This record gives C-alpha cells, structure tokens and sequence, in this order.
C-alpha cells in the first residue's frame, strides 16, 4: 500500500457549460472504491445568490466532468454522477463541502480505502495530503496540524500548510494510508480541510454499498 495513496490520487478537469459558451477549472479527487471517488462540493456548486442553497456551476445538463490517474488512465461523469452531502447547506460551512462521484460499473480502477473506524486528529498531528495545486500533482507529506475547529460533534476542520488552488478535494490519509478526510482550502485565507465524521463516513460507506 506503498504507493496506494498516490495511485489513488485523481485530478479533476470541470467543464462548465451556459448557453453554447464554456469555462473551465481544475481540482482533485480520491479514489475509495473502483469506481466511487471522493472530493469537495465545491467543484461543481457554489453559493445561490441569496447564499440560501448550493447551486450548480454552469448548467448541470451539460456540463462535462472529467478524472485522470497519474498512470495518464482518464474517464468522464455528468452531473446525473454526483452525490452532495448537503446541497442546501452548502453555503453554510466547510462541513457540508462534500460530494462522492459514482463512476460506470465498467471503471475498475486500484483504490484506497476510506478509514473503518473514526479517529480524532489532533493539533500536532502529521499529515499526507495529496491533491493538484495548479493540476501539478503535490504530496504534502507529514504537515503538521496546527489549528483545529469544531463544526459539529465529532466533525474538525484541521489547518496545516502547503495547500494551494487546485488542490481542494483531495484526500487526507492516515499513517496506514487509509482515507480519514480531504483538502478544502487552499487560498490565501488558511489551508486547511476536513477530518470526515462517523455519520459522513458512514454516508460515503452508504454510496459504495450502493455500487
């Protein structure tokens, strides 16, 4: 499981369609399963006008997503694909910066695997966090936590250095090389991510068994 982590370490290319006119952006992704990925909501929604609702970037009947592995292996997904946490809420907090792709059954792709049992990351804790700064692939290998934030019972955000745009939506792995979170922000307001929660691990575990 050496290299497990960074096999299972996509980037992410968005296509973002309105009208017959089209934008796109970059970020990053884990592999949990052969064909289920994990990442950040915020690849594909962002706030309503109002900030009362998640909201699609770009028009989701047309908008083209796309995954690639360092081995250069690559497939596509739409929006019918994607799996939020919590839509609605999105724009209240990190906490719900959260979203699973199911892939076609036909993508059978090396994983790694989402942590069994929930474990508290403490301050002072190191990290590995793997992810596309800029679509460059980057291991932040060891970073020290140094800030935390309690967003619910048993649900951290953790900040730690060396994330950059791009990055959001890759995963944060243990010293087994399991999978106990993932990348939110890496701008100039504080890198950082979030330590998933038993009830978030158990609705990513919820989406696999449907696959």
């Amino acid at each position: 499981s050496n290299n497990v982590p960074k096999n299972a370490s996509a980037l992410l290319r968005m296509n973002f369609v309105k009208g017959n006119q089209v934008l796109s952006g970059t970020g990053s992704a884990t592999f949990i399963a052969p064909n289920v990925l994990l990442t950040v909501a915020h690849n594909f929604i962002n706030n309503s006008a109002d900030n009362s609702t998640g909201e699609f970037i770009g028009d989701k009947s047309k908008n083209t997503y796309e995954w690639q592995t360092p081995d250069g292996q690559k497939g596509s997904f739409t929006s019918e694909d994607i799996h939020f946490y919590n839509k609605k809420d999105y724009p209240k907090g990190f906490i719900y910066d959260l979203a699973v792709i199911t892939l076609p059954q036909s993508t059978r792709r090396q994983h790694a695997n989402l942590v069994e049992n929930y474990s508290k990351v403490n301050v002072n804790d190191k990290l590995n966090v793997y992810g596309y700064p800029r679509g460059e692939y980057a291991h932040l290998k060891d970073t020290t936590v140094e800030i935390e934030q309690k967003y619910a019972n048993n649900t951290y955000g953790v900040q730690y250095q060396g994330g950059k745009a791009g990055m959001s939506g890759g995963g944060i792995f243990n010293s087994k090389g399991e999978v106990i979170g993932l990348h939110q922000n890496g701008a100039e307001n504080r890198s950082g991510g979030l330590i998933l929660s038993p009830t978030q691990l158990d609705w990513i575990r919820s989406i696999i068994k449907g696959k």
